[PDB]
């Protein structure tokens, strides 16, 4: 849970901060955490409390499919394709359609937050 700070919605922007060398993976832990947790509130704001239910109950039998499927749903909301709150009826269709569809480990390489002193 968010110890101290939760997230200001500063309006300002500034030139990054070019950090010298390279702290690696005692940073990592950090960042990869945060993409946990994006991720969380774009599924349960695109699968609704039922969709969720019958998702998860998958995950258990099935963790390797099911978990592709979790990807499908974030990239979809960005894109645009997921109109409103989706449910079961929805997923169940969607667990056949991820497959269906080639898919593997996409990774994206780009900035988003720079470090800072602290």
């Amino acid at each position: 849970g968010s110890s101290g700070s939760s997230g200001l919605r500063r309006q300002r922007l500034a030139e990054l901060q070019a950090k010298h060398g390279d702290p690696g993976d005692a940073a990592q832990q950090e960042a990869k955490h945060r993409e946990a947790e994006m991720r969380n509130s774009i599924l349960a704001q695109v699968l609704d409390q039922s969709a969720r239910a019958r998702l998860s109950n998958l995950a258990l039998v099935k963790p390797e499919k099911t978990k592709a499927v979790e990807n499908y749903l974030i990239q979809m909301a960005r894109y645009g394709q997921l109109s409103e709150k989706v449910s079961e009826q929805g997923l169940i269709e969607i667990l056949k359609k991820v497959s269906q569809q080639t898919e593997k480990t996409t990774t994206v390489k780009f900035n988003r937050s720079g470090p800072s002193s602290g």
